[PDB]
């Protein structure tokens, strides 16, 4: 993340921890993960960055905390 400006790692970060929230009670199935990746991308775009699901097709288990969930969905600027 030391590539990315203060916005993008703003935005990656409430994403990530918002999820590990979610996640906090319920099992998120692959194909919400891949609707999630749309909806998160599309915002992600207007800061110039993407995130990219290193697991694609998979869903995300309850209790998946934060760390995790970074090294799964990683950031790069496009």
């Amino acid at each position: 993340t030391f590539k990315m400006n203060t916005a993008q790692k703003a935005h990656y970060e409430k994403f990530i921890n918002a999820l590990e929230n979610e996640l906090k009670t319920r099992h998120i199935p692959a194909g919400a993960v891949i609707d999630m990746l749309a909806e998160i991308n599309t915002e992600a775009l207007a800061l110039d960055y993407q995130i990219v699901d290193k697991k694609p097709g998979t869903s995300i288990a309850q209790g998946t905390k934060a760390a995790a969930l970074r090294k799964r969905f990683i950031p790069k600027k496009i």
